[PDB]
């Protein structure tokens, strides 16, 4: 219920570090990466690996998690650490998305910042702009929508627990 966290800044020699920065590169090699930390969160895991646990338990062969980017302000850093992301929360498939300024506002010293982040797409669907939660697949519902269905460059989550800040990027032009 705490959900205390530490933050542990990574060795840009560590392999983790090095596959973070990677997916990063992939889209947003133009910018330069200050540093790459890991969000330890004991409570807020096992409250999302119990929701994982569920879902993958619901949904078959699918593969319920990926690896998304979510821009943010240098402010709601604390507050994403503590609480994740808890009208649902957005996440980009690629980097340049997030690293648009609307997102990852540049802080008053040029510092944007990007969590890679560990998210429960689950089973998705295509989303129109006026959902408070996803349309029903009886009423069992998506876990999230997106943008396109066969080719998909966002998602939308609307449920506590369903997205852990696994890494932060802190990074400029
Ligand atoms: C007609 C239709 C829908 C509406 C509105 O519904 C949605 C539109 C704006 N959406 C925000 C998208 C921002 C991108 N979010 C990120 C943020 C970080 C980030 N990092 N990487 C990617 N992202 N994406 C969500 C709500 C609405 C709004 C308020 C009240 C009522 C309705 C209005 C008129």
């Amino acid at each position: 219920k705490q959900q205390n966290f530490c933050v542990v800044e990574l060795l840009p020699s560590d392999p983790e570090y090095n596959t973070v920065a990677s997916k990063f590169n992939q889209t947003c090699s133009h910018f330069r990466i200050e540093k790459i930390e890991r969000i330890q969160n004991p409570d807020l895991w096992n409250s999302y690996q119990a929701k994982k646990k569920t879902m993958d338990a619901k949904n078959g062969q699918t593969m319920n998690e990926k690896q998304l980017f979510h821009g943010t302000d240098a402010g709601s850093v604390p507050h994403v650490n503590r609480n994740g992301f808890n009208k649902g929360t957005y996440f980009a498939v690629n980097a340049n998305y997030s690293a648009n300024d609307t997102y990852s506002r540049p802080d008053a010293n040029g510092r944007k910042h990007v969590y890679y982040v560990r998210v429960l797409t689950g089973i998705y669907t295509h989303g129109n702009h006026s959902l408070i939660v996803p349309p029903s697949k009886p009423t069992d519902l998506y876990d999230t929508v997106t943008d396109n269905v066969h080719h998909p460059s966002l998602f939308v989550a609307f449920y506590d627990y369903q997205a852990y800040p696994e890494y932060l990027i802190t990074f400029r032009k």
